[PDB]
């Protein structure tokens, strides 16, 4: 397999906990900014203003190609917020495709818990469809200018490479964090095959999961608990999301393949960190994890096989410690399943818009020991598998 993005490979930074970004430029002459790759939101916002997290910032009274659309735009979500003034601007992607887009901008005037200090990012390159863009649909997403006014093709693919290990923020600045193919699929990112399931809806990128497995043990719930009330694909969120009744079943499940060692409720709860001495982390005592795929093929599934090297999060304890230290990275959701960054590190990810599609294939950068490894593997007889969408 060649190769054939070569400008495009290694151009992310970042990590499952703070997010992965790429640098951008915006405005005329160039505006430099890290931009947050989220495939589960739908506006290109940057930071306008002085934030005690921000290093920079767009300044729109020094970009020549400004164009202000005169209309705010208020972004309330569960876990934060932002606000802006809508606009337009000349954005390139310096890693990227050779060409300029002029493309919506939000311009971020006030925000809460939005910003993460120390994540290296100053905005968020919404990657979804306009369905879910703020305050409507009406406000063209990043993407879908790019291909209306260029040539670049209606595809992206995402290879999010964590470590295995915690890094600190001089650590995040100096290291490679994955690659965001731009109008293509870049064939050394990944091993074996590539495996598609439809989009179901073009909104947030979602998908139908048919059946769970926690090694190789049927979860045994009915399919449509593991889509209620949707389950999506979204770079933006570090943790496996499960809906509620999901998520107890599983812990119950992967407890109980674990039980050798007893953990703290804080633990499965995503709060607390658990530590072993250097070296000696029990992988082989936690569970694999297969989520099973609508297929493009009528009747058929494939499944995602991940490894606890990609749902146990690495974080620090202290410096001076040389502990191997971990959070549970699979949380609760009261919105669906959420196929988030801890997921995505585990395979290369193609967004096949014109298509209407998604691709997994096993990530040449995922972590993994000498007895196992990430898998994605098929087909599968699986019927009426449009009876797990929920409505
Ligand atoms: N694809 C295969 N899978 C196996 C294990 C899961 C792979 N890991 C390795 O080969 C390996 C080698 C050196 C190293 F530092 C880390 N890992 C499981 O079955 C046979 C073994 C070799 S070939
Ligand atoms: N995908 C969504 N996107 C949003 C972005 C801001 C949040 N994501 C993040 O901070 C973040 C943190 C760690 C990661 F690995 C990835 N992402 C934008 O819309 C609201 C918020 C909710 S979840």
């Amino acid at each position: 397999r060649r190769g054939s993005f070569v400008e495009m490979v290694d151009n992310l930074r970042g990590k499952s906990g703070q997010g992965y970004y790429v640098e951008m430029t915006v405005g005329s002459p160039p505006q430099t900014l890290n931009i947050l790759v989220d495939t589960g939101s739908s506006n290109f916002a940057v930071g306008a203003a002085p934030h005690p997290f921000l290093h920079r910032y767009y300044q729109r009274q020094l970009s020549s190609t400004y164009r202000d659309l005169r209309k705010g735009v208020y972004v309330p979500y569960t876990q934060g917020k932002w606000e802006g003034e809508l606009g337009t601007d000349l954005v390139s992607i310096p890693h990227g495709p050779n060409v300029t887009v002029r493309a919506n901008i939000a311009a971020i005037t006030e925000s809460d818990k939005f910003f993460i200090n120390g994540s290296n990012w100053e905005g968020i390159l919404g990657l979804a469809y306009a369905e879910i863009a703020r305050p409507d649909d009406s406000l063209e997403p990043f993407f879908d200018s790019l291909v209306k006014q260029t040539h670049v093709p209606n595809l992206f693919s995402l290879q999010l490479c964590g470590a295995g290990f915690p890094l600190n923020q001089s650590e995040v600045l100096a290291s490679v964090g994955g690659s965001m193919i731009i109008g293509g699929i870049d064939h050394s990112l990944y091993t074996g095959s590539l495996w598609y399931t439809p989009i179901r809806r073009e909104w947030y990128y979602e998908v139908i999961i048919v059946r769970v497995e926690i090694n190789g043990q049927d979860l045994k719930m009915d399919c449509k608990e593991y889509n209620y009330d949707k389950s999506i694909v979204d770079s933006g969120t570090t943790n496996l999301r499960l809906p509620k009744k999901v998520f107890e079943a599983a812990v119950k499940s992967i407890k109980a393949a674990s039980s050798t060692e007893k953990f703290p409720d804080g633990f499965w709860l995503g709060e607390q960190l658990v530590c072993w001495q250097a070296g000696t982390t029990p992988w082989n005592i936690f569970p694999v994890i297969s989520l099973y795929l609508m297929g493009e093929v009528t009747n058929q599934s494939f499944r995602i096989t991940i490894l606890p090297q990609q749902y146990l999060r690495p974080v620090e304890d202290v410096a001076t410690s040389q502990d191997d230290c971990y959070k549970f990275a699979i949380s609760q959701s009261s919105t669906g399943t959420v196929m988030g960054a801890v997921i995505m590190e585990g395979f290369y990810v193609v967004f096949d818009r014109a298509r209407k599609r998604i691709g997994f294939a096993v990530s040449a950068c995922h972590v993994h020991d000498e007895f196992r490894t990430a898998a994605v593997e098929g087909p599968f007889v699986t019927l009426d598998m449009e009876d797990c969408g929920y409505n």
